[PDB]
DNA sequence: TTTCGTCTTGGGTGGTCCACG
DNA sequence: ACGTGGACCACCCAAGACGAA
């Protein structure tokens, strides 16, 4: 939020555009020796990315920047991530390209993940959002479900 | 080369909604 | 006679991998 803060760099800025300008010239791009994030709290340090493309898409974290927009004339959802937009997309149009697909469900997301969620608790058997309060034992299939418990119950 | 493509896997929030205790 | 608990979903989004452009 309009400033770098990359190890050192002291860039305060005007616009997400110039900052996020500025990484991708300043500090990710150009080198041939590695790049890994040198952003204040980063979550992983210096784990290193594989591509550097990929530390790129990373920052758009640090910077905020969701640079792919919708199309659908009015909306105007951003995401950063590709496949994300795409699948903001259907909603637009309800496509659901994503059939619950294994051992005969038949249910289907606009989404591949949303669909594996679905795909594997939907048709669960465990739940491993076991709340952890003893004396209790209490356990369910999603986060959502678990969370409202810790607190509702618990907490 | 590197980047994409698209999937897999995985960490979250807000909620409907209704059935059964 | 019935309230809520919790299963299931919608959106959120990061990142591997591995091959294709
Ligand atoms: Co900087
Ligand atoms: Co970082
Ligand atoms: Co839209
Ligand atoms: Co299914
Ligand atoms: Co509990």
């Amino acid at each position: 939020e309009t400033d770098c803060r990359w190890d050192g760099c002291s860039q305060e800025f005007d616009s997400q555009e110039q900052l996020v300008h500025h990484i991708n010239s300043e500090h990710i791009h150009g080198e041939r020796k590695e790049f890994v994030c040198h952003w204040g709290g980063c979550s992983r340090e210096l784990r290193p990315f594989k591509a550097q493309y990929m530390l790129v898409v990373h920052m758009r974290r640090h910077t905020g920047e969701k640079p792919h927009k919708c199309t659908f004339e009015g909306c105007r959802k951003s995401y950063s991530r590709l496949e994300n937009l795409k699948t903001h997309l259907r909603s637009h149009t309800g496509e659901k390209p994503y059939m619950c697909e294994h051992e005969g469900c038949s249910k289907a997301f606009s989404n591949a993940s949303d669909r594996a969620k679905h795909q594997n608790r939907t048709h669960s058997n465990e739940k491993p959002y076991v709340c952890k309060l003893p004396g209790c034992t209490k356990r369910y299939t999603d986060p959502s479900s678990l969370r409202k418990h810790v607190k509702t119950v618990h907490g």
